[PDB]
DNA sequence: AGCCGTAG
DNA sequence: GTACCTACGGCT
DNA sequence: AGCCGTAG
DNA sequence: GTACCTACGGC
């Protein structure tokens, strides 16, 4: 019923395209031959075949519309000569989730309807480089690029070696992790198409960005790119904690239009997380408004809220234009985003990071920043320090949540290699209600646990009776009060022994994996503890050091800049003479080059102001900032000659930061 | 999606019914989970007074208000199992809000009234400044509003049962006449609450808010707020033809976070139709990109497209920085934005308008430009020009979709009283296809006609064999081609016979009801021909008087300036030594004052006057612009003095606009 | 009828 | 006004 | 086995 | 990635 088919009822001269939505459909209806071109647009991302049980292939609506318009019915009955169209014709966007639908397309092609790419009926568009996706061509240029038989340039998909693409499905679209990702770190880098190779080169493409431009955070600044632009955004709007708010739908469109070309929800979302207390240890957004709960409410419509900086969030983007570090032109060229922000705390290690990736995943734990800066700091004063010593400043993960963790050789574990399971659990006591009855109370849950879906599966336990003795489960959870679950025990029934039942079949008690995989270098890497700390290290050193040189550079230019306006105020008059006996700007400009021995930039500068620069307030104000000047360049030369002095002053600024935000810790670390 | 409290106690119990689910997540965190139940609506809710019973049982909301109260509904209502002694109403503080409160009284009222009789039923009253409920964090929302120790409630009280009949009756009826009379009647620019008065004032607010601010388009730009604000807002982001595209996303979170505060559906939707050649006649939204179709295929998602003003939309826009429009602070006082366009085309008639408002509607058909200049020149030249003398420049409607009207007639009485019935037909040919045989090829179809719902009515009649005759039916449209639909016909049937069939029973012929209501003064009001013409002008006189007084006020405060710089150069050993010898800028510019015979702005002016302004070719080149503006000062006063030069220009820049953006007529009007 | 177009 | 489909990895 | 969070 | 509720007035 999606379906737009073309006239014709003859298959030999009828071609099917697919595309990934209606955006695309539209431009592709209006621009096609209805004659013999239909159109069927699909809804993103489809099932990969690869990995799923066939009656849930079966019964999938994508697949079966697919079946229904090509006509030839799927695996054994399938018959080549019922198929309604010679050419079917895959058109998704230009882009990398293009590129994947396509090897999705083809893996179901290949799985189920083998026969039809045997026969050359299977192609593959090729839409100009240029726009955002097909929803973003006017009809007429689609169509003169890419479906007129004219002009355009199909692929057709060619099946040469049949135990070569058995395998390389297998590989790439299997539920086997651990192959496609060996495929991935191997290949990764910086008319007629052979079957294999464009699974190959298309899902490489496609994995490659979900690693380095999607799912996982760099090192450096704890972000990805989502976040590094929904931050750059608030601060280029001038959005800071001081500043009033904005409203979301104007910080989201801002977003999307400047750096981050994708879905609204995903920008929105991933910005209403920053905004959570029970998801950030340390909030990098601020907002006004329904930011949703620990139950999983989701937050209000982006009309409704408005969001700004934290006052921490200013310490991520603190001297960002004091050339710290390397912008890029964005998407499309009209714009310039960081590659990474200057990061003046270790924002990685504190607020933590859960990414699926394609071939591999992260989960970092949060931390205290008070035990993570602490832990710089030591770095910093010995090099060669030991986890071991490490973790005398850095007790271990700590949640926004609290709660408690159990032991400490998972930390230990995922400190030293990067990977170990973490044992957490809700605060809970066991109190007397009245007439000797009992209760349990829990005061804390675990991090990322669904506190109301927590309660639901007590509740079905109880009403199974796969757990004995509770009379009574509500949630008493009050803005005034913070978290309260009160199970009520049955009289004379062991509350002790309730609740240790409570952690083995509930999410009262919970484990964290620890996965610490971030960017480095531009690549993946697994991480311990002390690497994560020495490539936060070297940042702020280069993060202060290039601030330094960008700031001397600044002061040079304004002294040399001044150096000329105190000329010009000691031969004043005859500085009137030169101009007003020139002619022209440039005449002024010369003679005052000439005369004064004045560089360009200077000559420009006293041509430039203003009369009132003359009064004896202004004169004193040019003499008073240049004197000022000269003792800051000296200040600036001394960082850059001593590198100790520095290092120390890297140390000094952390400090600031610690003694700033440092909280205490919130989970409990119990032997 | 009932959030029920603790309590089994309904003596003690409290319901809150919100707007959505974005007000809902903040009041489940507020409350007092013990004792407030709280249940998010849906938007707004099924008026019951305009429903069937089988409609109203069938209604989502309606069934979980139902439910969740307990208590059955009308002759089943028991009272005693109600589950919460206060059933409170929280919708937004705005005239939407306003709204759904009307509609669940309605539904109270006629379907659960022991439940008002008995003062269960109350009002929340959040505070304003908001602009939605999902705005408030939610420990504002629990002590402003949900709090029993800070809120103030509304309990609502029925005192005349037959009062109340007749209120809910004339208010949410399917009458719109009473209704209508009623807003007209009232329209305008400590605990407990009369049912009626809530319901008249409630949807007074609501009602009046739809008409002067929403459905209808002002009579001097054409416009209603939420285009307006679009345009604006295009001109405000420097969104000009010759810059590049913006992308929507980006141009709809700007104007809703700046003059509009609703829906981005709302907004993006109505840019997009301003976007479409076969909706506007005049488009005034240049898009890039898939912008939806005669089908009725939408416009890609936002994210997609991009967008910028056309060539005639900078005629809206021009001249609106130069006082011509009183500008009005928007909906949170952080912004201004006009009140109007100078709109320099008449846009109203151009592009013409449709909306659905509250007691009224208005159908506006779009013109010919070439036209309605032509008619606006007339009108200037004879105030007491006929309608039917201005039917002799204005011929009818011109649709984007071209086609026929058939006679005069229906045209003439929409033209005399602004009502009027018009016929439109597609534009259809019969042509041979070989072998003896016909078909009827279709080009062009009546405005607002989806083509591919047009195309199903006529497969619809053939199957249910209510038409004879027809053997095939395809659309053929191409962009190369333009619209075609084919029908082929029977060997030896009568094409013609299979044609007029064709326009009886389906929409390749149309009606256009035309009720031409806009808003003059601020009012709604039903105008014929003339009467929008006069008002279009009179803005024109208007903008141009503005406009000419603005830059009156400009050149002479430019010309004073000069006289400053003037003396300032002339004298300017002095001027330079009177700074040099002044402590502070205020001391210098007392000085220069007195010694100079300044005015405050002209020493002001001095002082800012940089050091490369006394090069050669200044005291005659300040000259130059000082003898220039003295020449246009003369120009400009002589428009002020005279209404008939005033006139004549306004004359002239129409005419220039209607040789730079007049086209030739589309629609054919056939006689008869 | 169910559509048209700004709203929740 | 609102509700689900899909990919992807690892942990239970 | 369903959830976590950026994506179509 | 997409689909379907509601108000409102007139034909
Ligand atoms: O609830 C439901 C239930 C079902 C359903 C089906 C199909 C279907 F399409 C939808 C459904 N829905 C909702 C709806 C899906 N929504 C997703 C979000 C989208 N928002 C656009 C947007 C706004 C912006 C912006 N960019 N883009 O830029 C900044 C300003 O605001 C609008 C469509
Ligand atoms: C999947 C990819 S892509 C990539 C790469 C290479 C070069 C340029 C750009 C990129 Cl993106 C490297 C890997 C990879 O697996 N690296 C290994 C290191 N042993 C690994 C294994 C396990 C965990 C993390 C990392
Ligand atoms: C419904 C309203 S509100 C309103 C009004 C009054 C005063 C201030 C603000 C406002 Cl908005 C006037 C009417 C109305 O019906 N006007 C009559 C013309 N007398 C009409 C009748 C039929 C068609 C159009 C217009
Ligand atoms: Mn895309
Ligand atoms: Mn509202
Ligand atoms: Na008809």
């Amino acid at each position: 019923g999606k379906l737009a088919d073309c006239s014709s009822k003859s298959p030999e001269e009828c071609e099917i395209f697919l595309v990934e939505g209606d955006s695309a459909g539209g431009s592709t209806k209006s621009g096609r031959d209805s004659r013999t071109q239909a159109i069927l647009p699909l809804r993103g991302k489809i099932l990969n075949v690869e990995k799923a049980r066939l009656d849930r292939i079966l019964n999938n609506n994508e697949i079966r519309q697919m079946i229904t318009a090509f006509g030839t019915g799927i695996g054994g009955d399938f018959d080549l000569a019922k198929a309604r169209y010679h050419k079917i014709v895959i058109m998704t966007d230009a882009d990398v989730d293009g590129a994947h639908i396509r090897t999705l397309l083809l893996t179901f092609f290949y799985r189920f309807m083998r026969p039809l790419i045997e026969a050359g009926y299977v192609y593959i568009a090729q839409p100009p480089t240029g726009y955002k996706g097909l929803g973003e061509m006017n009809a007429d240029q689609l169509w003169e690029t890419t479906m007129n038989p004219e002009h355009r340039a199909l692929l057709q998909v060619k099946l040469e070696d049949a135990i070569e693409a058995d395998q390389t499905f297998e590989m790439l679209m299997g539920d086997v992790v651990e192959n496609r990702r060996q495929f991935i770190e191997d290949n990764a880098v910086y008319n007629e198409r052979n079957i294999t190779s464009e699974m190959r080169e298309s899902f490489l493409d496609y994995a490659m960005s979900v690693i380095v431009a999607r799912a996982l955070p760099d090192v450096r600044d704890g972000l990805k790119p989502v976040h590094r632009r929904i931050l750059y955004g608030l601060n280029e709007q001038g959005m800071t904690p001081d500043k009033s708010y904005k409203k979301s739908a104007r910080i989201v469109g801002d977003v999307m239009g400047k750096y981050h070309p994708h879905g609204d929800s995903s920008i929105y979302e991933a910005m209403v997380r920053m905004a959570q207390d029970f998801s950030y240890r340390y909030p990098l957004v601020d907002g006004q408004g329904n930011f949703g709960s620990m139950d999983g409410d989701g937050a209000a419509a982006m009309r409704y809220t408005e969001a700004r900086m934290t006052k921490i969030t200013l310490e991520l983007l603190r001297d960002i234009n004091k050339d710290t570090i390397d912008f890029i032109d964005n998407y499309d060229g009209n714009e310039r985003e960081p590659s990474v922000l200057p990061a003046r705390f270790p924002n990685l290690l504190a607020n933590g990071a859960s990414g699926i990736a394609v071939g591999m995943a992260t989960n970092i734990p949060p931390h205290n920043l008070t035990e993570l800066i602490n832990g710089v700091l030591s770095l910093s004063k010995n090099p060669d320090i030991s986890i071991a010593e490490l973790m005398e400043d850095i007790e271990g993960p700590d949640f926004p949540t609290a709660g408690l963790i159990l032991g400490k050789s998972g930390i230990r574990r995922a400190y030293e290699t990067g990977r170990g399971s973490i044992q957490m659990r809700s605060r809970a006591v066991i109190e007397e209600r009245g007439g000797g009855r009992q209760r349990i109370v829990v005061t804390e849950i675990p991090f990322q646990v669904n506190k109301a879906r927590m309660i639901e599966k007590i509740a079905e336990l109880v009403r199974d009776k796969k757990i004995d003795g509770i009379t009574d489960l509500r949630d008493e959870t009050s803005l005034r009060t913070g978290v309260r679950v009160v199970i009520d025990v049955r009289k004379d029934a062991n509350a002790s022994v309730i609740l240790n039942n409570l952690y083995k079949q509930t999410p009262l008690q919970t484990s964290f994996g620890v996965n610490m995989i971030a960017l480095v270098n531009g690549r993946p890497k697994l991480i311990n503890l002390k690497e994560a700390l020495v490539h936060y290290l070297e940042h702020q050193k280069t993060v202060v050091r290039r601030r330094t040189q960008y700031n001397l550079r600044k002061a040079k230019d304004r002294a040399h800049i001044l150096e000329g306006l105190r000329i010009a105020l000691d031969h004043i008059d005859e500085i009137i003479s030169t101009i007003r006996e020139s002619d022209t700007d440039k005449v002024a400009m010369e003679s005052l080059q000439q005369r004064f021995k004045l560089s360009e930039k200077q000559a420009q500068a006293i041509l430039d102001m203003r009369l009132r620069r003359l009064t004896g307030l202004e004169r004193d104000k040019i003499e008073a900032e240049y004197n000022e000047l000269l003792n800051y360049i000296s200040e600036l030369e001394t960082i850059l000659a001593d590198e100790e002095v520095l290092l120390q002053l890297v140390r000094d600024e952390l400090t600031e930061i610690r003694d700033r935000f440092g909280d205490d810790r919130r989970t409990e670390i119990q032997l």
